[PDB]
């Protein structure tokens, strides 16, 4: 829960384009959930200056006063960083052998246009057919 507020704080920052999902933060109360009046400050700083870059976005936490602030933007900016460059790295994983039984599948379509295929291989190609979700 303390990482949801993070998450979101954290990939707006890295990508400040993202203001423009955010739906509508002013009638929630910013009392009520740690982090959430940063998120609304950072959003609407968003949405005053459409088009912004990270380095434009960090500009408003410059000075003594903001330090603490500026620190926990990008230490937030690399958790979320890491937390999706894993999420990457295991959904890559997944897709491993895509290329080798794509064409697995190519040559039992082309097989069963042309002889026709067995009880197993018209098995094989519906696994493949599932797996190859598109």
């Amino acid at each position: 829960k303390r990482t949801t507020m993070r998450i979101l704080i954290g990939l707006l920052v890295q990508n400040p384009e993202l203001a423009t999902l955010v739906p509508p933060l002013e009638n929630l109360d910013e009392n009520k959930l740690p982090g959430l009046g940063l998120f609304r400050e950072l959003v609407n700083t968003c949405l005053s200056q459409p088009g912004l870059t990270t380095g434009q976005l960090l500009e408003h936490y410059r000075g003594t006063n903001n330090a603490a602030t500026l620190e926990k933007l990008s230490m937030w900016d690399d958790i979320a960083d890491k937390n999706i460059a894993e999420q990457t790295f295991t959904d890559s994983l997944n897709h491993m052998f895509d290329s080798l039984l794509e064409l697995r599948q190519e040559e039992l379509i082309a097989r069963e246009r042309t002889h026709g295929l067995s009880n197993e291989e018209r098995l094989e190609l519906w696994t493949l057919n599932q797996e190859l979700a598109k």
